[PDB]
């Protein structure tokens, strides 16, 4: 049955929080583990970063905190280095179910020359490579939590969530998914339908497999989970499969759901939105319908929820 979380005090806030540390006094956070999520064919190396906050920086589902990186502003000597965000992974109760940790989804930002496909560390994402190379008892600089485009919307515990990540992209909706099925949350009693779909580039860089396919055992009346891999399937026309080319196999039943009221949520690259815009105007047309004129609806009913990078 549900995970016990606590303490149930995290669910008095009636409002996110918001810049509770600020980057000129960062919360000095450590590092409890990281962990590689992904296979030998990966394109790149994902990892989940554990991170002890102590209760300190708490926050909700679909917020980012923010890391500083150690070293200086290359832009600017003397100064810490710019914040980067990333959208937490985990529940507010975290992944030991305390309110201690927080999680981070982190792909190593890693540099190739275009055409001899040498690598070059010097050109490597700070942050992403210190955060996949840190160590339990490594200390981080965190900012935040901050966001609050990717709040879940919890005012009707049976509303549709459809949730389409690519990559590290999952990362909120790991989070929205414990919440909604994991974890035992007494004010928070799911049960509408969440639907999952993940674009990522092969079986090996699945992010969390194990952990969405056991949702498809448990809750199978309220979980829907589809995966497009893009290196290893290919779309009706051709092209890589992605997610707006699954999107497209359940047409039918999306549009009806977004018709119903259901929440659409978009995270990871922001390269996916023109196909995915593409796509969904395709669908549009052959039902007869105005794309434009559905997502302006979205938009004023407020069920449509992007944040993408
Ligand atoms: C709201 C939000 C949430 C986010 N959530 C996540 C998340 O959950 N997971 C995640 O992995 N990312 C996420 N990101 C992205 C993340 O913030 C960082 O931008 C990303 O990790 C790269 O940062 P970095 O410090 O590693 O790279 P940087 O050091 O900032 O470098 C940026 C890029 O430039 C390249 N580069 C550097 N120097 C050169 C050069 N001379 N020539 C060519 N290229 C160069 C690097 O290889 C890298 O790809 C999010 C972004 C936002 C805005
Ligand atoms: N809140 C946020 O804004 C937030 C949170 C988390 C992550 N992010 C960002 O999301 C991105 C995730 O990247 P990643 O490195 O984890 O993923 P990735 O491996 O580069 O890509 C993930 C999947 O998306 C596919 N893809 C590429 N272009 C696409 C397109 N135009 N439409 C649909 N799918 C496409 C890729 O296929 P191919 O590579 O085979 O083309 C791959 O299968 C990062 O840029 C990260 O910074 C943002
Ligand atoms: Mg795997």
């Amino acid at each position: 049955s549900k995970v016990s979380v606590a303490p149930l005090h995290l669910e008095s806030a009636k409002e996110p929080p918001l810049n509770t540390y600020k980057p000129k006094e960062p919360f000095t956070a450590t590092i409890v583990s990281v962990e590689s999520l992904v296979g030998p064919k990966a394109p790149g190396e994902t990892c989940h970063i554990v991170i002890d906050h102590g209760g300190n920086v708490p926050y909700w589902e679909g917020q980012s905190y923010g890391v500083i990186p150690p070293g200086e502003n290359p832009k600017k000597p003397g100064a810490p280095q710019n914040v980067r965000l990333y959208s937490i992974a985990s529940t507010r109760y975290g992944d030991n179910f305390d309110g201690r940790t927080g999680s981070l989804c982190v792909r190593r930002a890693v540099y190739y020359d275009p055409e001899t496909g040498k690598e070059d560390p010097s050109k490597n994402g700070v942050c992403s490579n210190f955060l996949c190379n840190s160590k339990p008892g490594d200390k981080i600089q965190l900012t935040g939590p901050s966001g609050k485009i990717m709040l879940l919307p919890e005012e009707d515990p049976n509303a549709t969530h459809i949730m389409i990540a690519t990559g590290t992209g999952v990362a909120p909706f790991r989070g929205y998914l414990r919440r909604m099925f994991m974890e035992d949350v007494p004010n928070y009693r799911f049960g509408g339908l969440a639907w999952l779909f993940l674009g990522v580039a092969n079986s090996d860089s699945l992010l969390y497999d194990e952990e969405f396919t056991s949702y498809l055992k448990q809750y199978p009346d309220n979980f829907r989970y589809d995966k497009a891999l893009s290196r290893e399937q290919k779309n009706r026309s051709g092209g890589k499969m992605y997610v707006q080319d699954k999107i497209e196999e359940y047409s039918d039943e999306i549009f009806k759901l977004l018709d119903g009221g259901a929440h659409i949520y978009f995270c990871g690259l922001k390269g996916m939105m023109p196909g995915i815009q593409d796509t969904l105007k395709k669908v549009a047309e052959r039902r007869g319908e105005s794309w434009d004129q559905k997502l302006a609806q979205l938009k004023k009913n407020k069920q449509w929820h992007v944040e993408v990078s």
